[PDB]
């Protein structure tokens, strides 16, 4: 068994404190949503370029799923989080004409986010989650 203070060993990536996921599974964005839970996580929800661009590079095989959901389809995109969102990536700028519906936003290798139903056509689930370092905190700081 792998030590403590590393939960994410390849996809999976920690940083300062927090970490992501990046695994492959499920099909759906709900799916992608539940998987969070199980790990305590949350769906991602990127909202830096940087953050979307890193999942968008690190999904080569098929795209991922962002914490990302929609009242209707063409309304008001809402996070799982319950934050509307801020910087949005669904295309740089190509509203297209192929409106069959949008409840879920999809991130495609292209560098960015595709706004469309979420059942697309993914197969990598990912959500974010604290680290798995967190000793018992004995001594209060700053007494």
């Amino acid at each position: 068994s792998g030590f403590v203070c590393n939960t994410c060993p390849e996809k999976w990536i920690n940083f300062q404190r927090k970490c992501y996921y990046f695994g492959k599974g499920t099909k759906q964005w709900v799916h992608a949503r539940y998987a969070c839970d199980d790990m305590e996580g949350q769906l991602v929800s990127i909202h830096s370029p940087e953050e979307q661009d890193f999942l968008t590079k690190h999904a080569s095989h098929t795209g991922s799923w962002i914490g990302l959901r929609n009242l209707d389809l063409k309304g008001e995109f809402i996070w799982v989080d319950g934050s509307h969102v801020d910087y949005s990536n669904w295309a740089p700028g190509e509203p297209t004409s192929r409106s069959q519906g949008e409840d879920c936003v999809m991130m495609r290798g292209s560098g960015r986010w595709n706004d469309a139903f979420c059942d697309r056509k993914l197969g990598a689930w990912v959500c974010d989650r604290l680290a798995t370092c967190t000793p018992p905190a004995s001594e209060g700081s700053a007494e």
